[PDB]
């Protein structure tokens, strides 16, 4: 399937996915597709009320207040070959693209792997103090 594909980027499902999120998040992250040497793509980007709703009732989030109800927030997943892979190298690497993109955007973009605890590799925002909601 992907003998010939020179470049692996998955363009088209990460935009896909990218529709509704802010237009400067988008752009970084579609930035970074073309910088990262770990395929991905967006696995969630704009999050329903219910669905934010139903992780605070099992207890993965404490609030309804999240960046990803707005707009503000993207969850990455690393695609090596096609693969889904959960590993943490790779999203170290994706966010050296995401970084890199930022920067060049003029925006800061937050990292879940530079969470003060229980760091976690897919999750990029906008800033609250840079982009209120
Ligand atoms: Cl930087
Ligand atoms: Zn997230």
């Amino acid at each position: 399937s992907l003998n010939d594909i020179e470049e692996i980027r998955f363009t088209a499902r990460s935009e896909e996915n990218l529709r509704g999120v802010h237009p400067d998040l988008v752009r970084v992250i579609r930035l970074a597709l073309r910088y990262s040497l770990v395929p991905f793509s967006v696995s969630e980007g704009l999050r329903s009320m219910a669905r934010q709703r139903e992780m605070v009732r099992a207890g993965s989030s404490q609030t309804l207040r999240s960046r990803h109800l707005t707009g503000h927030a993207v969850d990455v997943v690393a695609m090596p070959a096609g693969v889904v892979s959960w590993e943490w190298d790779y999203y170290a690497q994706i966010a050296v693209a995401v970084r890199r993109a930022a920067r060049e955007c003029g925006i800061i973009v937050e990292w879940g792997g530079e969470w003060k605890t229980l760091k976690d590799g897919p999750h990029f925002q906008l800033t609250f103090r840079d982009y209120p909601a």
